[PDB]
């Protein structure tokens, strides 16, 4: 290890290299790891962290890496559901892109130039900073990092009406393991279409995108609110909301979310009730709003009262639960477990309450979202990007169970998750179990950790196939160009044909 210490210092003239002995080097790791699962002490942590400020600090990295046997992990958020951008099985390195946070919005030509250290609140920030009119489709999470956002994919309210956000990327700078600087026509189309949706941690060091921005009206409106599941009309409007959800007016992304909470009735007696919440985004007017919802969702019993007309940047204020706040905000804490999937076909009522009935043995801590897709998603071809689960797809159903990290609860909380998800086998897609990649789950399969590249191949598609359905294929291909001694690897990356 001494060796690559050498390496980085006589490569790197110098604060980018923190040390264990470095006493900022545990609040640096911490920072962004935001899944506490893997914040323990017996985790495993990196031998050094790096934090560039020029794209030399990164190619310096990965030279010294490459002839020290060390492994990179990147590192923009750090809110990879299974902490993949912060440990590694070996001696590893983070490379950790925080300082790589500068953005350039163009009005005129309706682009901006990211660094892929930037979260997703700061470019919201500063595309409002130059235009109310323009906007990105994102997340509306705003600690996500803009790297691993758009490296798999990136969906949000916006994605009925414009695509995800790796449909929106116009160039990008990345480094591979040649120590290259390439942008999208030095790097090739092929390269290019898989660190769109493909997870670039498999492929080299994303250091930028450039982002086509996309029309907004000055004026949209919101509504997040509660029905109670034991009325009709509240059954009826899930029911309608599986038909119908994807595909109303693009315009309109109405968001579900179901958990249990601890209560009690009248005579006082504990019982545990369903909540039901539906959250939306209408790209328009509250009277255009209140018209729509008529016509297509009337079960809901959309009110007047609950809708509240904005900037398109204010709704993530409001969707992130600040509602006296500035839009500074989005300039600036749980363990847990998430599953997911894709549906086909509506699941019938029966089936809906009873999974909604697995919630009683999780009360307060686990959550059941669903996202509806549709619009726009059915009109891009499955192998635009690597992301294939467009038309067919009606909506994604997402699992989670939280907790506070402090020692079997955990082990609990991830087996009735399991149990959930083995109970929606049936009524989900199949063949494969399509799963979203930034969703990212290590249970649906891992890679060997040396056998040949034929058996590595095999492994891999298990969870290769159900993140890219077929774009697995041309995905191991371009690994076998751009990576063949397969130096930018982790526990499901994209393996290379050897000869
Ligand atoms: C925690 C969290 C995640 C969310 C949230 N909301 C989302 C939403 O509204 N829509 C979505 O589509 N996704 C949402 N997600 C999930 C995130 O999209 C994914 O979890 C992202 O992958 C997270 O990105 P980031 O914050 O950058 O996380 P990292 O752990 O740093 O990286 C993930 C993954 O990608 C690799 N990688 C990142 N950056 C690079 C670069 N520049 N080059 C190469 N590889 C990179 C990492 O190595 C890792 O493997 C809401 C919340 C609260």
């Amino acid at each position: 290890h001494e060796h690559f210490l050498q390496c980085l210092t006589t490569r790197i003239s110098e604060p980018v290299i923190y040390t264990h002995d470095d006493p900022s080097y545990f609040t640096v790791l911490n920072s962004s790891i935001n899944n506490q699962r893997f914040s323990s002490p017996s985790a495993p942590k990196p031998f050094v962290i790096i934090t560039p400020f020029h794209a030399s600090h990164v190619q310096a990295t990965v030279f010294c890496s490459k002839k020290h046997g060390m492994q990179i992990r990147t590192r923009s958020g750090g809110h990879d559901y299974e902490g993949l951008s912060y440990v590694s099985s070996v001696s590893f390195v983070i490379i950790d892109l925080r300082n790589l946070n500068l953005i350039n919005v163009d009005v005129e030509s309706k682009s901006a130039w990211v660094q892929a250290g930037a979260t997703i609140g700061e470019l919201y920030y500063r595309i409002a900073e130059k235009s109310e009119n323009l906007a990105f489709p994102a997340g509306d999470c705003p600690g996500v990092g803009i790297g691993g956002q758009i490296g798999g994919g990136g969906y949000g309210y916006l994605a009925r009406k414009y695509g995800l956000a790796a449909d929106n990327v116009l160039d990008a700078e990345v480094i591979d393991v040649k120590g290259r600087i390439l942008d999208r026509k030095s790097m090739g189309e092929d390269l290019f279409w898989a660190i769109r949706g493909g997870g670039p941690a498999s492929f080299g060091i994303v250091l930028s995108w450039k982002l086509q921005l996309v029309p907004v009206p000055s004026i949209v409106t919101v509504f997040d609110v509660s029905r109670h599941m034991e009325d009709d009309t509240t059954k009826k409007f899930v029911h309608q909301w599986q038909r119908r959800a994807d595909k109303v007016d693009e315009d309109l992304s109405i968001y579900g979310r179901f958990q249990t909470e601890s209560s009690v009735d009248n005579e006082g007696n504990k019982k545990i009730v369903v909540r039901a919440s539906f959250r939306a985004t209408f790209h328009g007017g509250v009277d255009r709003l209140l018209q729509l919802m008529q016509k297509e969702f009337p079960e809901l019993g959309l009110l007047r009262q609950e809708c509240h007309e904005m900037k398109w940047a204010e709704t993530f204020l409001f969707h992130n639960n600040f509602r006296e706040s500035l839009d500074v905000l989005l300039n600036r804490k749980s363990s847990f477990k998430a599953k997911s999937d894709f549906v086909k076909k509506p699941i019938s009522d029966d089936i809906f309450e009873e999974m909604l009935g697995k919630l009683y043995e999780k009360v307060g801590n686990a959550f059941i979202d669903l996202f509806p897709l549709g619009g726009k998603m059915n009109e891009i071809s499955e192998s635009a990007t690597p992301f294939p689960y467009r038309a067919g797809n009606l909506y994604n159903i997402h699992y989670l169970v939280g907790w506070e990290e402090d020692i079997t609860t955990s082990k609990k909380h991830v087996n009735w998750i399991r149990k959930l998800y083995n109970y929606m086998t049936p009524y989900v897609s199949k063949n494969p179990r399509a799963t979203y990649l930034n969703f990212r789950d290590l249970d649906i399969g891992t890679n060997n950790k040396t056998t040949s590249s034929y058996n590595n191949i095999a492994r891999a598609s298990i969870w290769g196939t159900k993140y890219f359905k077929d774009n697995f294929y041309k995905l191991v291909y371009v690994k076998t160009i751009v990576d063949p001694t397969n130096f930018f690897r982790n526990e499901q990356s994209i393996p290379p044909l050897r000869r």
